[PDB]
């Protein structure tokens, strides 16, 4: 009989929005197959090696179709709980954001815990931002129209970099796109009870494991750029987008970070996506509804990164 | 409520590894997570342009992590019924084959029908192989360890290229990897009746459409490099792998071509994958069972493209 996984895939393909073409000519069929089979289309993808003091980081530059000659740049940090994830796991996510925002995206492969515990991953993310600013002309982008972004632990890193950039008089940032970010290590929140059992992909036990490897023996109170929620003064940070997911155990701490930013006078667009789980920005192929939220974040980037 | 598409994805996820957070084993959870819902990692990927007589083709070179300093090369032709498909639709498949074979892969964006009818796409694929051999040093590969492969109409084109290389004293080939290939336009074979209804991704009417665009006015009997099942003498062709799929309408013509290759004295690994549909090599993210077959084909490639002897005591 039919392979059960093949059956599930055919069923899933069946529940997807019909492509709506009137006739089967080559252009139509090409378009349908491209939509099914290829990652989101961009004009150019370049694998870049970033040579920093003491370490090289892999990076990937995405330039979308229809882009300016010198487009704005979002430096992007992948999720994976500071321990897993690669340029390849988040390639589709970066293509999608570049395509919808019209901005270039530079995805950074920062060093991972436990091999490189706190504060190494955040310093990598920050130094990559600085590198991008100082090598903007080489990249072909506008270094004066700069954003950071990331999902999950990557959103944690983006938030920390926004704070580092303020604190260190680093490169000016026009936006921080925080996609269901990790912001704290209080596992007693309602979100963790409701959503952290394992039934929505990310679990509370997962997050304990991630936090453990990231921090090692460093107590969370002595790792101020880890639990960014606990930072007292969030004033003067880049305008933010904070998108949380209804069925994410991280939902409550993400909402809380958005409230604390807005309280500190930072312009924030914050929303919890109904019906969604942790990771849904990367699930747009199986979950067409994800595109609405990718477009929302992208449209905020596009607005805040426009030429003055 | 929980998004219905999300719920379906979660059910799909509920049939695969459950992470063990009682074991601090980063390199394990890594190898698992990083390889689910993500194209396989390779060391180098480069977009290149191939300049042939009268046209330029886009191509993409994949060099896997543990390839030789001067790796063997498979020239790969994407499927799509000679009408559709791109380097991007088949990028995941090429990455998987490079990773599991240890060989470089050069994916070719040949010209498509009906704009370019038979035999132009096949000539593009053959001329790209000739180009790769001629420019092996430029690619950084071993021009004396060459293979071809492809899926569906791409496997068709790979088979045609193998025949053309033999006939024209073209580059020597060590293998042809034929993944559920098109080999004939006989829509009366049993697998069309069984599998071609449309419920298994590829339909009989779909194949009639593809064949129509590829041949145009040319009768199939005058297109032997399309209907390769009608080639009389298959002896002396590159050693082959022919993987077919149980629920593919192309199953029986693929089996038939494998049988003819074997009868002509060509070494052939041929098998029909139980439970699978047309296209399943590209479906490895949702169908992890695909990997068994991807590994088998890639392993046959590795065997026949094997490196020469080198002593290690220096």
């Amino acid at each position: 009989p039919l392979n059960p996984h093949v059956e599930a895939l055919l069923q899933m393909m069946a529940q997807m929005p019909a492509p709506d073409f009137s006739v089967a000519n080559p252009a139509e069929i090409r378009a349908v197959f491209d939509n099914l089979a290829a990652p989101p289309q961009v004009a150019r993808v370049e694998n870049i090696a970033i040579s920093l003091d003491g370490r090289d980081l892999d990076a990937r530059l995405y330039v979308p179709e229809d882009a300016d000659e010198r487009p704005a740049l979002m430096v992007y940090y992948h999720g994976g709980g500071w321990v897993i994830g690669t340029l390849d796991t988040h390639d589709g996510t970066c293509r999608a954001l570049a395509q919808k925002s019209g901005c270039a995206v530079l995805s950074i492969a920062y060093r991972l815990a436990p091999e490189y515990r706190y504060p190494a991953p955040a310093e990598d993310c920050y130094d990559a931002l600085v590198w991008a600013k100082q090598n903007a002309a080489t990249l072909g982008v506008d270094g004066d129209r700069l954003a950071v972004g990331g999902d999950s632990a990557g959103g944690n890193l983006a938030a920390a970099v926004a704070i580092m950039a303020r604190d260190r008089n680093g490169p000016a940032l026009r936006h921080q796109l925080l996609i269901y970010p990790v912001t704290d290590n209080d596992f007693t929140l309602a979100s963790y009870a409701e959503n952290g059992g394992g039934e929505y992909y990310l679990s509370t036990d997962g997050m304990r494991w991630f936090w453990g490897h990231y921090l090692g023996d460093t107590a969370a109170e002595n790792a101020p750029l880890a639990a960014v929620l606990n930072v007292a003064d969030l004033s003067g940070l880049a305008p933010a987008t904070v998108i949380t997911a209804e069925y994410d155990p991280l939902r409550d701490e993400g909402i809380a970070y958005a409230k604390k930013l807005d309280a500190a006078g930072v312009p924030v667009d914050a929303a919890t996506a109904p019906g969604m789980i942790h990771g849904f920005f990367s699930m747009f192929e199986a979950v067409p509804d994800s595109w609405e939220w990718i477009e929302r974040g992208a449209s905020n980037l596009k607005r805040d990164l426009a030429l003055e």
